């Protein structure tokens, strides 16, 4: 009943066309029943087909295939649009039918013509837009009406058609025409079948034409999410010089959404413009329009990148896949960062010291990357310029390191500018003209010091005349030394400035250079070059100013700085001529002896200002080559040789000074030649411009003779000669010729010829005479000649003279002593005294004998010597020396002399040994020690710091010992142990002295050796000569803190091996208190600092100025006064003004001036204080209540406000010093006005002593020193005083001496008591002497006067004076006519001086003379006053007879009393009675010649005529009758009687004559009273003879009386002789009678007779007065016997025989006995004539008878013839005569004669020839030595030097912190207008302080 149907299309699946017709499937399904229906077909167009109804098979539920299975039901269709195709069924096939069912399909018909396509651009995108989309419609219509398109864009039932779109019309033919549609989101991810449909009208209507994929060109979805792309493209952080390399087969593209899907060709970017991006290639092993892989695979197979980027920034490399428009599904990106800060190069220069071009600069440098290294392209670069191929550089280190190997490259530089060398690294390429990057710049910067070049000019001539060519000459000298083989050319151009302008620029310069004219030199190298360059210029006219400038050329860089104003030189003018002048001393010149001589030279124009000064040579010629130069050439050598001299003239000077002196060989007349030279250096050329012309010895000889003594039996002596010259020998030795002259023993000496060396003024000449020995001793003269050069012949004269010692031998002898003896210390003086005698002493006058004297001390070799003339007197020579011993005794050492005879300028031995000392010398070791001990940096000095490297040092001293200043020098080694072991590990062993002194040595340390700090050290210090102190120090460091001992050895130093200890006793330790080291404290005691420009508020301020005195206060000061109080709210900075007393210099401290000055409150500084004042500081005391303004900080204890606080000094004292601090007194003899600055000299006269009574002195007052100045001044004296009466001071204020002591120790003034004589007028500066006529005596002033006029007899203190002078009269007796004189001398014997003032004696009178005292005085015996026997004083003493008959010689009697004529004050004492004088100056009194007297006065005489008188001068003559044979008496004797005395003036009586006599009365010599000792009572005796009276005789003289002549003889007249006797025949009977009777008749008398005799016997004298009685003849007879008168013949008749016949008269008449006889008878006579009687006559009778007669009675006259008368009668007597008388006898012989005379004595011997002479009195020995002087002590030593500082300051502390709070983090116009204010102010606060600082 019920039938399902289903139609559909069986034909293509895309829609019908026209052409291709359709086949349909139709099935019918009936569940409900199953019957056979016929079914049948209709199409939208009916007319084409009627299908008929046909039959279907068994129907039922399941599907039956029926309709088109291989029918003809199909039908083309022709038109095109939507048909409806219709199946019908029907039960029964006969019209109409049942229709069970029909169903009704639509179907759409498309257009052939139409052709529809569908583009897509690129792959599509999830969920993203997506609009890649075109549609192309080509219709083949020509005119085709409007369409709309609608896109599909899935088949599923879930997606919808889009909405219409227009795409256009497309009016015209067949082209494509082309729509764009617009987007749509594919959300599958899968695949994709769009299909495209076309609508010919916008609703509904017919489908024209559909468009499908047809076999992949579908649409295929991509999903951006399921592509991962890797990168992986090399490294990140590599920067632009690492090249990143892309790995392109590394990379791997997969989709990872199917298996199936679209390719896109990938494109990468670089992110970097420069290159584009890549070409848009797909992946590997790949084909183009293929399936995309599903699996990871490479970009490119064998594809490699590498990259580089061009700056240093951030890249982002992104990949992605195209295809279509260049929109990205998706794209994978990766970054990479670039950063160029990282390099870091450092270049450093290693030869140091940069000397610009000098040597060579020489630099290296290491470039450092942290990592991935590789190169980088590196430039050096120096002053300029950088290189182009810019070198190359390796990367082999890491950034570690800093310096990496890069090519040492050096370069020298340019010029003293600094280089700043500059290292650049640019990173990218460099060779093709690209610039690299820079990335480190760090620049190296070190300074140089260039050299630099020196130029000197001379010109030659000096000064250019006109039209006169000259040369400039330039020395070029270069700065240190030339590099090594390098060789420098210089060319150097100079332009005069008369030839042209100077070229303004640098190019002329080198051009001239360069050509012929400029000049071109060379320098050696390696050396210092002075080179000479010379340019010629002439002047056309001369010009007054020269100005040349030189430039020079070194390759193309000049010498001389452009800048810099090219070289100026004014090289004068006019060429002046010069003129010289010379002076000479002395004018003489002996042989070589020095000479001065100085030069003025003059120039007329002086140099103008501002050039070079002109240096001159002088040229000297001595004279002894012979030949002076004699042109320019010659002397310009000798001035460039050491003979000429060099001077320079001063600018602006032209008088110049030149000395000189040479020496000659040989004295000329010559005077030394001159030249004048200026020259070019090093002597080019030779000019000279002024000539000038030449302006016109001596020895000594000593000889000495040793030995001195003649030796017999000896060797000769030796004597010589030294001659000395004052001129040292100069060229050539000189031979001298010694002679001397024979002496007259031992002939003449030979000559000797001497050599002096060259350089020697002394020559010896030894002599030696064999016959010297015995010589005479005498003088003997030696005359030497002398030869030197020219001079020849000089002569020299020596004298001496050679004693005779004769055999004996003299000797020597030597000892010695010390007064210190033993022991001796070692290193100290010692003085040795050696005596030298000679016991015999023979050398008196002659020869002094020069001794040596040498010392030799123990010193042990196997010195002090000296010489000492032998004083020819003392034989004792005293040699003293000093030893110094240096070394111990060993045992003792003993001291050797030796003597030399030679002296001064030793062959011969003067002593036979050697004499060692007496006592040896022992020499003690030394007593040196420790002195102390100190330590310069130390807590305490017990106690040194404990981290301070502390010094300790020790003080030796090496005591008495001091070492000799002439001495080697000594050391010591002094070692120590501190104590500590933190130095050489173990402390030492031992304390013995082996191991200390072995120790170390350390005498010399370095800085950081080490051992500088060692604990155990030793050291060796030498001790300088003349010093005794040492000091060892050594330094110490502790490296922790604790006790320490530090023991400290001394040894003695010698011979590099220390010795011994030198402490006493071996192994002593000097160990120093052990001590615990402080703690070191940091303290700097430095100056007042400054910090930097610290922030302040306000009042607050780092530094006040000048004086103020900084107040940390509150309180308001503006200056230093204060004004407000309480100002600022916390204390700020302020400065006050300060008190007076002290003064302030910067802000900092108001410190007190020192002594001398003063200050007020704020000045800046203590002004000076007069000279004269003290300005003391003041009281200050303190501050008590503490909160007052202070007055100045506490400890200022006084202070000095304002003026008012100089204070001057009293009267006395002077201040010469400007401070005037404190007051020196008044020294002696310097006297002060006000408190002077200098104190004044006094005059002569006044001296010190207190003047507090005299008025206006100026002592110091009570206000001067006690208000004010208090106990610091005490009171001392100011004032002068003249000398009082006659002392004087002579000098000007020597002050008086005080002593303190007042009653002990009197002091005094120096001023004498003067000297006898003179007087000073109270004062004065000398004596003044005494007026004549008075005196003076230090010991005496008085008188004593006219003492005898006294009665008492004693003088008078006598008080009399002349007041203008004061002095004193001379006593009466004294006189002065002289002014001076001490005590004034007495007047001599014989004047007199009455009146005191005596001016001068007086002579006495003729009359009075002088004697002492009075005349009576004189001769007063008696005595008034028994006390002083004044008028008991007796003078006289005369010679006269005392009183009686005594007589007592000296009447006075007594040794004289009063002698002195010469004392006398008196009147002139009248004269003694012996004594006379006739004139007036007699000394002593005349006693009077013999024979005369002077009587007492004139009436006082014995017999004087009274008219004269005798007036004190006269002595009168005595009378006749007197006699005086003696001087001095009174009167004269008057005679004994016998003597008689007749002339006026006798000494003698006459003798009284015979025959003559004296009988007188009062006749005797005068009587002398004892009284007045004067003869009185003499009265003259008889002036006569008076003669004998006859009757009396006298013939004896000397006679009183006369006798009468005796009986016999007779005295006939007076005066005869003797008594004469009566002559014969008379006589004379009496006594005294003058007249002889004759004798009477017949009487004789003989001679004499005292009466007649009478006749004897027969004899008659027959006369009267007759002489003889003659015998009468015979034949006669006489008158009478013995008396007869006559006699007659006898008578007649007698005979008388004989003569004497006489008769008798008695008896018988005429009778006798011899008479007459008568004669007998026979005989007869008769006539008396014969007496023969004849015998009678016989007669005759006739004539022959003869008759005999005889006569008759006896004689008768007549005879009678015989017988007759009786012849018988005859008888008578008979008588004989008697016998005959005898003959008289025989005469006797006569008496003997008288003998001869006896011969007296022979005469007397002779006295005797003179005795000898004893000898006169000894020699005189020596006497005692003198003392000798002292020796000035010695000063003190400098002080050592001080200690240099510690070293640097130590490493500073790297800091650290931050010192801030809150913890932070774990670790313009006015702006340069108030800067320039700062800036301008702090400019001006800087010129302030200079203005101060100067």
């Amino acid at each position: 009943a019920t039938y399902t149907l289903t139609l559909d299309k069986l034909g293509p699946t895309v829609n019908p066309t026209t052409s291709d017709a359709v086949t349909f499937t139709a099935t019918v399904a009936s569940p409900d029943s199953t019957t056979a229906v016929f079914f049948t077909l209709d199409y939208g167009d009916g007319v084409t087909a009627e299908t008929t109804r046909t039959t279907t098979g068994a129907l039922s539920t399941t599907p039956t295939a029926n309709l088109v299975s291989a029918g003809t039901y199909t039908v083309t269709y022709a038109s095109i649009g939507t048909k409806f195709v219709t199946l019908r069924l029907y039960d029964s096939a006969v019209a109409p039918g049942v229709l069970l069912a029909s169903k009704t399909v639509p179907i759409y018909v498309e257009d052939s013509t139409l052709t529809a396509t569908l583009l897509q651009s690129g792959v599509p995108r999830l969920n993203l837009a997506f609009s890649g989309f075109k549609g192309r419609v080509s219709s083949s219509t020509a005119n085709r009406a409007d369409m709309w398109a609608t896109i599909q864009l899935d088949t599923a039932p879930g997606v919808f058609e889009s909405s219409r779109i227009f795409i256009g019309i497309a009016p015209t033919a067949s082209t494509n025409y082309d729509f764009v549609i617009p987007d749509q989101v594919y959300n599958l991810e899968g695949a994709k079948t769009t299909v495209l449909r076309i609508y010919d009208a916008p609703v509904g209507g017919t489908l024209l034409r559909t468009f499908t994929p047809a076999a992949a060109n579908a649409v295929y979805v991509v999903d951006p999410s399921k592509y991962v792309l890797t990168l992986t493209v090399g490294p990140t952080s590599v920067t632009t010089a690492d090249q990143v390399t892309f790995t392109q087969t590394t990379t791997e593209v997969s989709y990872s959404a199917s298996a199936t899907s679209p390719i896109l060709q990938w494109r990468f970017n670089w992110d970097d413009p420069s290159v584009v991006e890549t070409p848009l290639a797909y992946p590997d092993a790949l084909t183009a329009a293929s399936n995309f892989p599903t699996t990871a695979t490479a970009v490119s197979s064998a594809a490699a990148s590498t990259f580089r980027y061009t700056s240093t920034g951030s890249k982002n490399a992104r990949l992605r896949l195209y295809d279509g428009a260049n929109n990205v599904i998706a794209e994978k990106i990766v970054v990479i960062t670039v950063s160029n800060a990282g390099y870091t190069l450092a270049l450093a220069k290693t030869t140091a010291d940069p000397v610009t071009t000098d040597d060579t600069i020489a630099f290296s440098a290491g470039a450092k990357h942290l990592s991935s290294t590789s190169q980088v392209w590196w430039t050096i670069d120096y002053g300029a310029g950088e290189s182009s191929p810019r070198t190359a550089l390796t990367m082999t280190n890491v950034g570690a390191a800093a310096p990496n190997a890069i090519a040492s490259l050096s370069n020298q530089y340019t010029s003293g500018g600094t280089k700043l060398a500059t290292l650049r690294i640019y990173d990218r390429d460099g060779v093709g003209a690209n610039t690299g990057l820079l990335l480190a710049s760090t620049t190296v910067t070190f300074t140089v010091t260039p050299v630099l070049y020196a130029l000197e000019s001379a010109v030659e001539p000096f000064s250019p005349i006109a039209t006169v060519a000259a040369k400039w000459s330039f020395r070029i000298q270069r700065s240190k030394a030339t590099p090594a083989g390098v060789t420098e050319s210089i060319k150097c151009a100079f332009f005069g400035a008369d030839t042209g302008t100077a070229p303004a620029d640098l190019a002329a310069w080198l051009t001239a250079a360069n050509g012929a004219g400029g000049l071109t030199a060379t320098i050696l190298p390696s050396s210092i070059p002075s080179d000479i360059i010379s340019f010629t210029r002439t002047y056309a006219a001369a010009a007054a100013s020269l100005q040349g400038k030189l430039q020079c050329f070194i390759g193309s860089t000049p010498l001389w700085d452009p800048y810099y104003p090219t070289p100026v030189f004014q090289v004068l003018a006019a060429a002046p001529t010069y003129t010289l002048s010379a002076s000479v001393t002395p004018a003489v010149v002996p042989v070589d002896t020095a000479t001065l001589w100085t030069y003025n030279i003059i120039r007329s124009v002086p140099v103008p200002a501002g050039g070079p000064s002109l240096p001159i040579l002088c040229s000297f010629w001595d004279g002894k080559t012979g030949a002076a130069p004699t042109t320019d050439a010659g002397w310009a050598a000798l001035a460039g040789s050491a003979n000429g001299k060099g001077t320079s003239m001063a600018p602006g000077s032209t008088t110049a000074t030149c000395s000189f002196t040479p020496s000659y060989s040989t004295t000329g007349t010559a005077t030394p030649t001159l030249q004048l030279i200026q020259n070019s250096f090093a002597l080019d050329a030779a000019t000279t411009v002024g000539f000038l012309s030449p302006v016109y010895a001596s020895y000594t000889i000593s000889s000495y003779l040793n030995p001195v003594t003649p030796v017999a039996g000896g060797a000769a002596a030796v004597w010589r000669i030294v001659i000395t010259r004052n001129a040292a020998v100069t060229a050539s030795a000189k031979t001298l010729t010694c002679q001397m002259p024979d002496n007259g023993q031992g002939g003449s000496p030979a000559d000797v010829t001497a050599d002096i060396a060259v350089g020697g003024t002394t020559t010896v000449c030894v002599f030696s005479i064999a016959g010297y020995t015995t010589a005479t001793p005498g003088p003997y003269f030696a005359t030497v000649n002398v030869v030197d050069g020219a001079v020849t012949t000089s002569h020299i004269t020596k004298n001496f003279t050679v004693l005779a010692s004769g055999t004996t031998a003299p000797t020597y002898a030597v000892t010695s002593v010390v007064s210190p003896a033993t022991p001796v210390k070692v290193s100290t003086p010692v003085t040795y005294t050696f005596t030298i005698t000679r016991t015999t002493a023979v050398p008196a006058g002659g020869i002094p004998q020069p001794i040596i004297c040498e010392f030799f001390n123990g010193e042990g070799t196997a010195a002090d010597t000296v010489v000492a003339v032998m004083a020819p007197g003392e034989t004792t020579t005293t040699c003293t020396f000093t030893t110094y011993y240096t070394t111990v005794s060993a045992g003792g050492f003993t001291a050797k002399l030796m003597v030399f005879g030679e002296s001064a300028t030793t062959p011969s031995q003067l002593l036979a040994a050697v004499h060692s000392f007496a006592t040896p010398m022992v020499v003690a070791a030394a007593v040196v020690a420790v002195e102390s001990t100190t330590i310069s940096p130390n807590y305490n000095p017990t106690t040194p710091y404990t981290n301070i490297p502390t010094y300790f040092t020790f003080t030796l001293l090496r005591d008495p010992p001091v070492p000799p200043s002439a001495s080697s020098g000594v050391q010591f080694a002094c070692a120590l142990y501190t104590g500590q072991n933190v130095n050489p590990a173990s402390a030492p062993s031992a304390i013995t002295d082996a191991v200390y002194k072995t120790f170390t040595d350390v005498t010399t340390a370095v800085a950081t050796d080490a051992n500088y700090f060692a604990d155990q050290q030793l050291r060796v210090v030498t001790m300088a000569p003349g010093t005794g102190r040492v000091s060892c120090t050594f330094p110490t460091l502790y490296a922790a803190a604790g006790p320490f001992s530090p023991k400290f050895f001394v040894f003695e130093y010698a011979s590099s091996t220390v010795g011994a200890n030198a402490l006493a006793v071996a192994d002593t330790v000097t160990s120093l208190t052990s001590f615990t080291t402080q703690a070191a404290p940091t303290f700097i005691t430095g100056p007042t600092n400054v910090p930097q420009r610290v922030p302040l508020p306000k009042g607050f301020r780092t530094t006040c100025f000048d004086g103020y005195e900084l107040i940390f206060s509150n309180d308001n000061y503006t200056n230093g006064v204060r004004v407000a109080v309480d100002a600022y709210p916390y204390p700020v900075g302020q400065c006050r003004k300060c008190p007076g007393g002290t003064a302030t210099m910067d802000g900092y401290r108001c410190i007190p001036c020192p002594s001398g000055y003063w200050s007020n409150e704020g000045a800046r500084e203590c002004t000076a204080c007069p000279a004269g004042t003290i300005a003391k500081p003041a009281a200050l005391t303190a501050r008590a209540k503490y909160s007052i303004d202070p007055t100045t900080y506490h400890f200022v204890t006084h202070l000095a406000m304002g003026p008012e606080s100089c204070k001057k000094c009293p009267k006395g004292y002077f201040q010469p010093n400007i401070a005037g601090t404190v007051c020196l007194p008044c020294p002696s003899g310097f006297v002060s006005t006000s408190g002077a600055t200098g104190c004044t000299a006094c005059s002569e006269g006044t001296y010190h002593t207190d003047g507090v009574g005299t008025t206006t002195p100026g002592e110091a007052t009570s206000l001067d020193t006690t208000d004010t100045f208090g106990s610091i001044y005490p009171i001392i004296p100011n004032t002068c005083r003249q000398c009082p009466a006659n002392t004087y001071l002579p000098l000007r204020g020597q002050a008086a001496i005080a002593s303190m002591n007042l009653a002990a120790v009197s002091s005094a003034t120096p001023c004498r008591p003067c000297e006898d004589g003179t007087w000073s007028k109270a004062g004065a500066a000398g004596c003044q002497k005494c007026p004549p006529g008075t005196y003076r005596n230090t010991w005496f002033s008085g008188q004593l006067g006219s003492p005898f006029i006294t009665a008492d007899g004693v003088p008078v203190a006598t008080t009399l004076t002349e007041l203008g002078s004061g002095c004193s009269q001379c006593p009466p007796g004294t006189y002065a006519p002289t002014f001076g004189m001490s005590v004034c001398l007495p007047c001599p014997a014989g004047t007199f001086a009455s009146a005191p003032g005596a001016t001068a004696c007086q002579q006495c009178k003729p009359g009075t003379n002088s004697l002492m005292g009075d005349r009576t005085q004189q001769m007063a015996l008696v005595v008034t006053n028994a006390a002083n026997d004044f008028p008991a004083l007796r003078a006289y003493t005369i010679s006269g007879m005392v009183a009686g008959p005594a007589y007592a010689k000296p009447i006075v009697t007594g040794p004289d009393t009063n002698f002195f004529m010469a004392g006398k004050s008196e009147t002139c004492s009248t004269n003694l009675p012996g004594y006379y004088t006739d004139v007036d100056g007699l000394p002593i009194q005349l006693p009077c010649k013999p024979g005369t007297f002077m009587p007492f006065d004139t009436a006082t005489a014995n017999l004087l005529d009274t008219g004269l008188t005798v007036d004190g001068t006269q002595c009168y003559t005595c009378q006749t009758g007197t006699f005086n044979d003696e001087f001095s008496q009174p009167v004269c004797k008057a005679c004994w009687s016998g003597s008689f005395a007749s002339k006026r003036g006798l000494p003698t009586c006459e003798i009284a004559q015979p025959g003559t006599f004296t009988n007188v009365a009062a006749a005797a010599n005068a009587t002398f009273n004892t009284a007045t000792l004067i003869p009185t009572g003499l009265v003259k005796g008889a002036q006569a003879p008076t003669p004998c009276g006859m009757g009396y005789f006298q013939s004896s003289a000397e006679t009183t009386t006369c006798t009468a002549c005796a009986v016999g003889t007779y005295a006939d007249q007076a005066g005869l002789a003797a008594c004469k006797p009566c002559q014969p025949g008379r006589y004379q009977n009496s006594i005294g009678q003058r007249v002889c009777k004759p004798c009477d008749m017949g009487t004789y008398s003989r001679y004499g007779g005292e009466l007649c005799t009478k006749c004897p016997a027969g004899t008659v004298a027959s006369k009267t007065g007759s002489s003889q009685c003659t015998p009468c003849a015979a034949g006669f007879y006489a008158n009478a016997p013995d008396s007869a008168t006559s006699c007659r013949a006898c008578p007649r008749g007698y005979y008388g025989p004989y003569s004497g016949a006489y008769a008798d008269n008695l008896g018988d008449e005429f009778e006798g006995p011899r008479g007459c006889y008568k004669c007998p008878y026979d005989f007869f006579a008769d006539r008396p004539g014969v007496r023969q009687c004849t015998a009678c006559p016989p007669l005759d009778l006739g004539g022959g008878n003869l008759v005999e007669q005889c006569t008759e009675d006896l004689g008768s006259q007549r005879c009678k013839p015989c017988s007759l008368l009786s012849k018988p009668k005859t008888a008578r007597t008979e008588q004989s005569p008697p016998p005959p008388s005898p003959s008289p006898p025989p005469p006797p012989p006569p008496s003997p004669r008288p003998p001869s005379p006896n011969p007296p004595s022979p005469r007397p011997p002779s006295p005797a020839p003179p005795s000898p002479n004893p000898p006169p009195t000894s020699p005189p020995p020596s006497p005692p030595p003198s003392p000798p002087p002292p020796r000035p002590p010695p000063p003190p030593p400098p002080p050592p030097s001080p200690p240099p500082p510690n070293r640097s300051p130590p490493p500073p502390p790297p800091a650290s912190s931050a010192i801030n709070p809150g913890g932070g983090v774990n670790q313009i116009l006015s702006l340069m207008e108030d800067e320039d204010a700062e800036a301008a102010q702090e400019e001006q606060a800087i010129v302030d302080v200079d203005a101060e600082m100067q």
